């Protein structure tokens, strides 16, 4: 028997709905949405750190001329200069101290630290959400985990479950995000080769130990000045420096909705948003003929004190006539009224005290006790604390959230000037009707 | 110096441009698309192949009873059966033939064989370009490889390149593509954990080696029936099976705009389509000022037989007055005309063969010789072959293809219609103002 409800997506917030097969006792449905990770499709296009500049020894040709060579290596940096009569330890290097050309050589790989301290710049597309359940129908709960689509099925040896797709598309992560030791940034990083220097990506590859590294860093060699042999140099600031100092903040304090952001795989957990549509094929031998549970000749219902919020905070007596004793089940009709219990035990005749919850500030709500209706009015006053702890369990609407009194005065003022209105055509109309006849 | 061109996306064929700088001689520049590489970002979504029914060997409890335990197999299957009595070799393989309770257990795993022959189903995003360019300027040549963006530039020891963005993107990959030993189809399939017997990725898992196989199949176990042990069940067809059957060709057939679909990584290669801005800083020892180069005095042209062919079928001679022997570049300054030769030795006094391209019937070319232009008019025949194994060097402008003679007469028939109305209303205002003066 197939049942499709609307679940909301809000973890730890259980949804109870009744299922009415139409020749058996009606049965509790309690749906819990357990668990729920969003992920995205990814793909890496590069890693980054901070580059070691490294400088080979140089080379000079003591009395001739020495021609740059052409080299892949990331920035490869090669210059030639003129007459340098460099100095080594001992007080020369070079006769010929006219025509002593020198080679400066320079280039830049990975850090050795770099192994941990890199960043990785992934693209990201449409995510897909995978739900974790608690199911609880009569007196069985279920677990499963579904990826909601409105075609992926789940089965637990005999549920048998299809969820989605979801009702509003969302995804917490920009089209490139960046991602540091598990923190997450929503950066914009340049794209695989578009390496601006002293910027992030000012080297790139596509893994920590690949050759293929890629740099711009803008590196300058200088003429050598000072007699004693060594090559000047300088170079921009590591741009994977300036973006970690200007990172900003990441987005596990950035992303909305209260999505716990976590890494490998890059993921949102309890990521609270919409609906999602849910159709339950419940088991057969699950319900049971309504011969066997008892039905409720009549019902009443007495409303308490209640005050809409948050909290369980409204209470209610129902005194119910039976015919057997039983478990029948308890469910509320209405969509701005939940109850804290689904199921109690009853006798021939007696009295249930509940408890539910409730949004508007007056409950006007449809309790049903296997399948009798009672419509319960009440009126709840506004709460006392001003914040709690807990999450709102129902939906606050509109053409309900307007209490009975108010609704009062403000059809009265609306209607009077209609009647008024009504009344001034109904004149004109007799004037027009008097004028007539006495012309 | 700075010179952007916008160069046609047709690789092999050289386009040929003049920079013009203010105060220097003309300097000859051809740009050639030697490669192309759109490449597209890919993720494994999984891997599939024909899946292995692995059946373990049945288990017995002699007149006991077993339970069926959970486990986590792709697709896992576990039934139990009643009093069986089964036989193997001595004809009793189990005493008290009564409540003979029989475990059968089924579930799929890979075949030995699918680590070779298996097909990869991946999700492909946006595209990028990267095409290797070789350019020729003056009598200078290097070859770079660049990507497509924009911004990405290209080193070569003095030349500097920016190229991009693509001015019409395309991409020949759908949403959905599947690799199998190297063929491609743009085929969609199911999502990950949405399997369907009988259908493509019935089995799925996220590598070969993977134990997290997960797979539905719709495998059902049945009662055996003769006394030999055992164990029957049946089956859906493979769905990589039937995929294979029925797969259509792949896209190295079917990609429209002509291009090599290549893999490890998926790429298309050499695919002619749009055009890419080019700027290039042609450094500035290449130019050499118009007092070096000879400046010629007068050039005229005199056009040969012209076809109007894919080819150079055509032909015309330049006489020219110059100051100074040299090596004067030639261009075509028009965008229906190009020239197989850009540059020639050049004499104080004579003339000079050389020949071209067209695609209009008529030639209306400016040439130009060491800066100076001349006019180039001439009538194209249409071409006597039908078919060549070259493409277009050039492409038909907007009503650039009228002929002359189409001209006249179209101005002419409209012409008529426009002095017959003109004299219309002519007659009718000065019959108006004749009746009013004698009114």
């Amino acid at each position: 028997f197939e049942h499709a409800t609307t679940v909301p997506n809000v973890p730890g917030i259980p949804y109870k709905a009744l299922v009415e097969r139409a020749g058996y006792a009606p049965l509790n449905l309690e749906i819990t949405v357990v668990s729920s990770e969003l992920t995205p499709s990814t793909n890496k296009e590069y890693v980054t750190c901070k580059f070691h500049t490294v400088v080979p020894s140089p080379q000079v040709k003591c009395c001739g001329s020495l021609e740059c060579k052409a080299s892949s290596k990331a920035d490869y940096t090669c210059r030639v200069f003129g007459g340098v009569y460099p100095f080594m330890w001992g007080g020369a290097q070079c006769f010929c101290d006219s025509e002593n050309t020198q080679l400066s050589e320079a280039y830049v790989e990975f850090a050795p630290d770099c192994t941990i301290d890199h960043a990785v710049a992934l693209k990201v597309h449409t995510a897909a959400l995978k739900v974790g359940l608690r199911i609880v129908y009569g007196n069985t709960t279920a677990r499963l985990d579904t990826f909601v689509n409105g075609v992926t099925p789940g089965s637990s040896r005999d549920l048998k479950v299809i969820a989605g797709p979801i009702s509003a598309a969302f995804s917490p992560f920009d089209h490139k995000v960046v991602i540091r030791k598990g923190l997450v940034y929503n950066y914009d990083f340049p794209e695989y080769g578009a390496m601006n220097p002293g910027a992030f990506g000012d080297i790139q590859a596509s893994s920590l130990d690949a050759t293929d590294i890629v740099a711009r860093t803008d590196i300058r060699l200088l003429k050598p000045s000072v007699k004693n042999i060594h090559v000047p140099y300088t170079q921009a600031v590591s741009g994977y420096e300036m973006w970690k100092n200007n990172s900003g903040r990441p987005l596990q304090e950035t992303a909305p909705f209260g999505c716990k952001i976590e890494v490998e795989p890059l993921r949102a957990t309890n990521c609270a948003y919409g609906h999602i549509p849910i159709s339950i094929d419940i088991p057969d031998a699950a319900f049971v003929r309504s011969s066997e549970s008892p039905t409720i000749l009549e019902v009443s219902c007495t409303v308490a004190d209640c005050i809409y919020s948050a909290d369980f905070g409204g209470s209610l007596t129902l005194q119910y006539k039976a015919n057997r004793e039983g478990h029948c089940p308890v469910h509320s009709h209405s969509t701005t009224a939940v109850l804290k219990e689904a199921t109690t035990h009853v006798t021939a005749t007696g009295s249930i005290t509940l408890h539910f919850s409730t949004s508007s500030p007056q409950a006007n709500f449809i309790v049903s006790l296997c399948g009798k209706k009672t419509t319960c009015n009440a009126e709840c006053k506004p709460p006392a604390d001003h914040i709690i702890g807990e999450p709102h369990k129902v939906d606050q609407e509109f053409q309900a959230a307007v209490s009975k009194t108010s609704w009062n005065w403000l059809l009265a003022l609306f209607g009077g000037a209609s009647s008024l209105i009504v009344v001034g055509l109904i004149v004109l109309v007799c004037s027009s009707m008097l004028i007539n006849t006495r012309r």
